[PDB]
């Protein structure tokens, strides 16, 4: 099982390669030291037991977290969210409206406190200092995966915009793909409400950052050369309310993506009959087209269909659709088995922005801080896609190498 | 034969408070009631289309509620029913998130190029046959394929000079039609849809009749307008934002007028206290009110202060209140000519919300032209009203 | 039934306003003993005087039947997600704040939309102003935000002051700030109402409020300047303007709409990290040997001197200290969240009347630590030059604002101490 998946490292880098415009000009001390670190903190927080023990706290610690934020909702919606719903409407009773999206929210108002205090600004301080000094890269980007690990997508340009303006093509590559990589509070918490697996998410952004800017700089080296809230009371209100206009971007996304998927089932299920099937979904489709995928990252393959199915209905639609699918398979009332090794892979994979919708959140959020490089950026959309897409994949490989503990 | 003269008032009302007796084009408007009344028969007297398209969307309908049932879970499940009653029905959990969906349907639809095709199709023919404007032959179309609030989406170009009556048509065309909310929210309150399919068809030409009966048309009109959806992922996404804050917007506007009217009701109730009379309120008013209105459609006086206070509540409150108190007089006096009439009459989202809806965000498209799109509202819902009035006597006319 | 506490209350607050003041000597006394002396009056005609509390009572029936006419509304919407039927099923947990309360928030907004295009509230505004400048020492302009900051807050921008607040006076600006900071528009009124809240004291409060907020405010920082009223103006545009009554509901009631989803999010925000840092200050006080401490009972502990002066009696003055507190230093709504379980048989504590009186007048306003960065920012787009000095008196704002409704509560306590 070990060398299956260190061929998935090899494979993935492999990829990387091809589709890199520029295959020499590679340092390897940053690349295959960004790359180290991942694995390191990968082995770290799983393999060795004072991994499991302070990953597992931490767990504990956001978990309280979160149920104070349904302290929040259990106050704002009431007893809509009670345990007297399961006693009526059970399996159904579970509103994903009105539990999940709250929490963006709150996480949101969290974070921009955590901005207005300084204590993001100080550890971003921290580990950004910490990537430039051990691969050498740039400042900027560095702090930029900081940052994009712990914060939304909207509240992350708050470090990043002064330095867009002269920040180079990798560095901003670097940007992007850490951004596509990592994934924010807000939707993490959701993550969790969700019922997915938290330990697992947290290594998910952990790994996430150092993966981002890894495949940023294989995908495109550097050639050229590198260079408001009142009180804390408003911060947190802005927070919330920020959040509020993202819960109902994200909730009304979804509702949009389950729809129109279903009805994307309703025809091609529709022509399989002139082609003679009966019945066919868009998810066993990508199954069939990223198994091969799922296969490379360690997966067994009787899983591995239902895996890459899961990780293609991510990268073409985005990741909320996914999870929601992946936690029939949690909830175990059902008798659909998936293995440790696979729970563990899916769960880091699906963490991650990256999808075609992405894109155009990007070049649009980023065209009204630095519009002089809109069309550079629209141009590594793709790719950077692509990046974070191959780093939350590489992560997932290093979820399938560590057998030692086993998942909830 | 009571049908033919009620047509003939209809018109001549519109007419009475027309601005312009030049209307140089008769042969657009005739021939335009022509083209409801013939539709009408096509899809009712004679005889496979209309079947199969009404279950299509049938099936698309049930998407959404997928969709819904998805975010919003139990809570739009059937056992609110065992639990509350028929007031377990939810509006704003039920229908509005349709109209997240739709949208988002049509950017698809844009970014694949469907409706470029199928507007261009039909927009073509009306401008062709009845010779008027393109404009407000495509968003026509979008009102027969979808609501109030998603159709301006297309005409921005165009609406820039709108010659003033392009953008009346626009109006009241959109106030008239259904599909995406009110069709939905129908289907779910159990009305047969195909019937309202039918009605949806018949719906949006009659706006062009009634809009060109009150403002016709002079300036030039096509050259106009001198960030992108991207792929088709963002595109389903930014419609399904846009389209969702419109539908907060809706929600938010609906319970308001609701609520005035009921504030009206408590002024009629307060001002009558020392008139003696007392207890008297909108509900009755206007049902005596439309009430020769609704003797003149065909309907008899038998069963016609029913459509007072139901016709009434449509021009003030909604046709969904209308609807509510409707089936209130369904299971007990109803005549079968008297309710398909009611029915139809009864189909059409125009109200005052309406308008201020389709004033609100048009004019957020055309900040200059704000003041005169607004000033044009209430003339608007009258053109609308009358044209699912013609398509209500006409159902008469199959009855 | 001596009640001479009272006084001494009046006495304390106008004391510390006079000693936190900028300059002592340029009060007009006739101006604030004025003011004060409408507080109180007011204070008198509506709570002891049978006949004004009549009025209060005829008032009070009639926008509670635009309540109905609002739950009315609701339950078309909502539909019967809000009906009788929870109670019977989610019990106590069945009121849903979400679904109860926000609304009226959106239907007011809607309703003053109305009332500002057929031109009530200008006229009534116009009244209030014209009496207030008339009597006391205030500028026209100060006068007329005083007035229409009764019905409507900076929720709905007043737009009497668009003319004025460029090139208005250091004085002048601090009085409308702290007008603002002092009164409840009337969309957070209503849901003031539906979480329960006594309506009649509301009223009453809003009323207090506007001539406290004078008060206070001329205390603070006295007119040192000329005023200018009707010499010259240059208003612009004709503003920007609803078009006709329709387009008035219209963006009056999706405004209304906006500020409900804001309100709502910032609650949540709010009881939860309160909760949180609740969590951390329980551990913390766990290690010193308090098992059970919180963010409330420290304020209270803080307060209490507050409390005991404006006349609350010293067992319930833990209570009030922590409310009050947290309308200072959180904001009104969590505060009365806390509150109303304070107003049901079924809760264990009970309250003297006048207590109950006292603390609901004394949590009606803006006063907060937010609203300061709230008014900033709605203010500067109407004058940006002026946001600095803006931003310089935000604080004393707060505190201005704050002892008004103090004030206020002193009153009730005193008056509603006499008829009940
Ligand atoms: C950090 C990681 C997050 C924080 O870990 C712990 O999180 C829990 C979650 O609340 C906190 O509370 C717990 O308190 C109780 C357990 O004592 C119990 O009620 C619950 O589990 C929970 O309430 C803990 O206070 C909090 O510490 C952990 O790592 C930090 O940094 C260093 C590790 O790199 C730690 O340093 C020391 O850690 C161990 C302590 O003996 C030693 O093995 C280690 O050699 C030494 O360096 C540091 O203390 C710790 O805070
Ligand atoms: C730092 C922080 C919150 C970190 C949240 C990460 C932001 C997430 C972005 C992804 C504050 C650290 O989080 C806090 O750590 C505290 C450790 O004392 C927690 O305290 C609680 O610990 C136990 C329960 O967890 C109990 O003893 C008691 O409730 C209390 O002492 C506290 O709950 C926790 O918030």
């Amino acid at each position: 099982v070990v060398l299956h998946s260190l061929l998935g490292m090899a494979v993935l880098i492999a990829i990387a390669v091809l589709l890199s415009t520029d295959r020499k000009a590679i340092n390897i001390r940053t690349v295959a030291g960004a790359f180290l670190i991942q694995v390191a903190l990968g082995a770290l927080v799983l393999y060795v037991p004072q991994g499991r023990d302070m990953l597992g706290e931490a767990s504990k610690t956001i978990s309280n977290v979160i149920a104070y934020g349904n302290n929040g909702v259990d106050f704002l919606f009431g007893g809509l969210v009670s345990e007297k719903m399961f006693e009526v409407f059970g399996g159904g009773g579970f509103v994903f409206a009105l539990r999940v999206l709250p929490m963006i929210v709150f996480f949101s108002s969290l974070m921009a406190v955590l901005y207005y205090i300084g204590v993001m600004q100080l550890l971003i301080k921290v580990i950004g200092g910490f990537l430039q000094k051990m691969l050498g890269t740039s400042k900027a980007e560095s702090m930029s995966a900081a940052a994009l690990i712990f914060v939304g997508q909207t509240e992350a340009p708050l470090v990043v915009r002064p330095y867009i303006r002269r920040m180079t093509e990798s560095e901003l590559f670097a940007v992007m793909s850490g951004g596509l990589a990592s994934v924010a509070g807000s939707v993490l918490a959701g993550y969790v409400q969700m019922g997915v697996p938290l330990p697992y998410l947290i290594a998910a952004s952990f790994m996430a950052a150092p993966g981002g800017l890894l495949f940023a700089k294989l995908l495109v080296p550097e050639t050229e050369r590198t260079q408001k809230p009142t009180n804390v009371i408003d911060a947190a209100a802005s927070g919330a309310v920020t959040g509020a206009q993202i819960a109902i971007a994200v909730g009304a996304s979804l509702l949009a993506f389950v729809a129109l998927i279903a009805m994307i089932n309703g025809i091609i299920g529709g022509v399989g009959g002139w082609f003679g099937h009966g019945d066919l979904t868009l998810q066993a489709i990508l199954g069939w087209l990223f198994s091969p995928l799922a296969w490379v990252i360690g997966v067994p393959w009787s899983e591995a269909g239902i895996a890459g199915s899961l990780i293609g209905q991510k990268v073409v639609i985005n990741e909320f659709v996914a999870y929601s699918e992946f936690v029939k398979y949690l909830k175990p009332e059902a008798a659909v088995q998936l293995s440790d090794t696979t729970k563990a892979i899916i769960s880091f994979a699906l963490c991650g922005f990256a999808n075609l919708g992405s894109i155009a959140v990007l070049v649009g959020g980023l065209s009204i801080m630095a519009p002089k490089r809109r069309k550079d950026v629209a141009r590594l959309g793709i790719k950077a896609v692509v990046a974070g897409s191959l780093s939350n994949l590489m992560s997932a490989v290093i979820a399938g190498l560590f057998t030692g503990l086993s998942g909830a």
